[PDB]
């Protein structure tokens, strides 16, 4: 048998850490990047291709799947893993952020809202969110939080989220199958305010979670501000548990966040911007639709080990994306997700060899040249 | 070394034949179905996936590739095979039909036309079409024909096409690299008129080609009429060369056309209707968007050996197509192309075992139940 959840730090450099999370469905190498699979698919990739790029875990969403195709329906069909054909760990967001981003009525009990898809009306609460995530069969369950710049007011939302974090913990612990086979993460709130971040961290650590996410970022704050908040926020979290930065981000954001103690990441940038023609390279991103690539026989990136860069030219991918061909989206997406995973591998290896500081400097010098 | 073009008939049953075409880039099992790759991609499939389904040869188009990305450009980038990553045979249509279907001025010299894409003006002729197909590096080159129901008038178009067939032959034979490494097929015209089909067949056989296509069908004539035309048209063609029915078709069309002596087929139905939610099965086509499939855990087809049917349920593919997800198009397309190839395999095996008559009866009884 394998453990439910065991995080082990193998090496450190400054605030950066590298290690593993062992879970029943597999091992997660940290720092980790999670491709986003909101609609029970990582867009334009088979799950075998997601795995081939190096991903150990993907992200799903309570909000989208409760609406389409439905949580109880996925459970009847055998759970999210069987449904989409990914047999490794899945982390699910709780719905707190997506309900706010995508027609809502807030209270201490929870949120009622109108779906952006049907106009149908629905409810979420800590207890319903945890139940939905159980029905999906998520391996890492997120606590349900209230999400809203803010006064002052940020403290009201943070304090409610901490009350909801306790209800999430209790709902999770009441479901034996969940508590024995899954892990539960809390979400730190408090916006840009050091004192509220501390109050939030204290509340979560008093409750106790398997891991701690940093919420309230990647919402348009600029990298300077995000780094400032991480500087004081991450040290407040339990050192011996994973630290998950929700929604981040660009390669340069990921590197700086690892320098500040983050272990886990998710964002739509590699998939969405790949479909839109943006390819990541070690010399910075390029827009493959640009006419300069029409006769370029080189691969998207000259060092990348992915299957796309072993077989097809920039010129061919340029043609596909210009033509609106599905294979264009497929190849751009595979390459970008592989690039993100190779970035994470380089981060892990450099921390384990005690040269991550030098890697970060070298990476930024070339990427921004 | 391998032969330029060697067709060998291994078994016959009635007018049906099964065998092989050996070419420098591989062997083509007949009767053969060619997936369509008009824009230098079989839509939503990597070439390795096209091959995995059983395809021996794919179809490309002079008309689309001369416009985007351009014939001379593809040649500079190393040819169509290298460009799209398919290293097996490619048959290219000559442009005669697509120029008519997709703003044109006809003459004995050729056709000038306005592109449906740019509005730019272009010319095609027998000599330019053959040159374009040389630049692409096509393995089976189609003669350039004039295409237009018709009086009477059908005879005018047919006779010009026969003059253009001779010019196509001469242009091909003037290009040593082409004549040594590629094959050339002629196109029989004459519409529904037995006497014109005979005049056309005579003209083509006097010129001499590696294979003979039956043109002027799959243009909305109904299956009864198509079969009537094949009944008298295919016997007019040289028995010892392949017979190619352009643009056909539905599974039931393919079976009946093999019964009448056709060896080669192409159509967009499995790819295009797959993206639109139609899946082929041995019990007939189904529309996977229908609500009856929302909780159906069976595969698309209960006997199909394709990778899609080994891993994912109807319910999951239903969800993907309803959501507009790219993976939906990918999986539907792989399954439909695999189904077509399994149909062709069953046809070949039954002819080689002398039970094709029984297969056709059994196939129709189940498919149309
Ligand atoms: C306050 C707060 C907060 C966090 N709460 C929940 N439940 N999910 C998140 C997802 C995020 N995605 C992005 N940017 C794309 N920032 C996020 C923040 C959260
Ligand atoms: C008269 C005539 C004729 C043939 N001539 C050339 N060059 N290409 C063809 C392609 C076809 N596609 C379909 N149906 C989709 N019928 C076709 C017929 C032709
Ligand atoms: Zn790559
Ligand atoms: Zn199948």
């Amino acid at each position: 048998d394998r453990p439910r959840f065991s995080f082990s730090i193998a090496a450190r450099e400054g605030k950066a850490r590298t290690g593993t999370i062992e879970m029943k469905r597999g091992v997660i190498r940290t720092p980790a990047f999670m491709p986003v699979g909101t609609a029970a698919t990582v867009k334009a990739l088979k799950p075998e291709t997601v795995r081939a790029t190096g991903a150990d875990i993907i992200l799903g969403n309570t909000y989208h799947l409760m609406l389409r195709p439905g949580a109880e329906r996925i459970a009847k069909l055998g759970g999210l893993h069987s449904f989409m054909g990914w047999d490794r760990p899945i982390l699910t967001d709780s719905g707190g952020y997506q309900v706010m981003s995508l027609l809502t009525k807030q209270s201490e009990e929870g949120v009622t809202f109108k779906s952006h898809l049907d106009g149908s009306r629905h409810m979420l609460s800590p207890e319903r969110s945890i139940e939905i995530q159980h029905l999906l069969g998520s391996d890492i369950v997120m606590a349900f939080d209230e999400c809203t710049p803010a006064t002052s007011r940020a403290a009201s939302s943070m304090e409610r989220s901490m009350r909801w974090a306790k209800r999430s913990r209790d709902a999770f612990d009441s479901r034996k199958e969940q508590a024995e086979n899954a892990a539960l993460f809390g979400i730190q709130q408090g916006s840009v305010f050091e004192n509220l971040r501390q109050q939030s961290a204290d509340a979560l650590a008093e409750i106790g979670f398997d891991g701690y996410a940093v919420g309230g970022l990647a919402v348009g704050e600029g990298q300077d501000e995000m780094f400032r908040v991480l500087d004081f926020s991450v040290p407040m979290l339990p050192d011996d548990k994973p630290h998950y930065l929700m929604g981040v981000g660009k390669p340069d954001d990921i590197v700086g966040a690892v320098e500040r103690g983050i272990d886990m990441f998710d964002c739509v940038l590699p998939t969405r911007s790949g479909r839109n023609g943006q390819a990541f390279t070690w010399d910075g991103p390029i827009n493959i639709r640009n006419a300069r690539f029409s006769e370029d026989l080189k691969p998207l990136d000259s060092e990348c080990h992915c299957a796309v860069c072993q077989k097809w030219s920039r010129a061919y991918i340029h043609h596909l994306i210009r033509a609106g061909e599905i294979l264009g989206a497929m190849l751009m997406t595979e390459h970008n997700i592989a690039f993100y995973q190779q970035l994470m591998q380089k981060i892990r290896d450099s921390i384990s060899e005690g040269r991550f500081s030098q890697f970060a400097q070298d990476f930024r010098a070339r990427y921004f040249a």
